[PDB]
């Protein structure tokens, strides 16, 4: 998948407020193909629905937390290379390490600015040649 306007995003967070910030930011960046999920399980259900080219995910969520969601994606042969950008309030280095090692594409700490989100998505695009 390429970082054109068609790229389909899944935005995962247990708080709609954060999902809403991220969707609106993506729109501003020219990405309108965006769906939401409320937790890791819901997210896996949509991911299984097919078509997604990028995940942005919270960490602390009921049902399945985002570290589990990230690991699950990375271990699944059908989606193991799916970009996953963590966006979370967890700021300790051990958290950043656990997610990095689990294969996170990137990591943004809440609260974040619009410029930061844009910068970190662009870094992932460049890295993967999207
Ligand atoms: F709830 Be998230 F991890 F900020
Ligand atoms: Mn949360």
């Amino acid at each position: 998948h390429m970082a054109d306007k068609e790229l389909k995003f899944l935005v995962v967070d247990d708080f709609s407020t954060m999902r809403r910030i991220v969707r609106n930011l993506l729109k501003e960046l020219g990405f309108n193909n965006v769906e939401e999920a409320e937790d890791g399980v819901d997210a896996l259900n949509k991911l299984q629905a097919g078509g997604y080219g990028f995940v942005i995910s919270d960490w602390d969520m009921p049902n399945m937390d985002g570290l589990e969601l990230l690991k699950t994606i990375r271990a699944d042969g059908a989606m193991s290379a799916l970009p996953v950008l963590m966006v979370t309030a967890y700021a300790k280095k051990e958290n950043i390490i656990a997610a990095a090692q689990a294969g996170a594409s990137g990591y943004v700490v809440k609260p974040f600015t619009a410029a930061t989100l844009e910068e970190k998505l662009n870094k992932i695009f460049e890295k993967l040649g999207m």
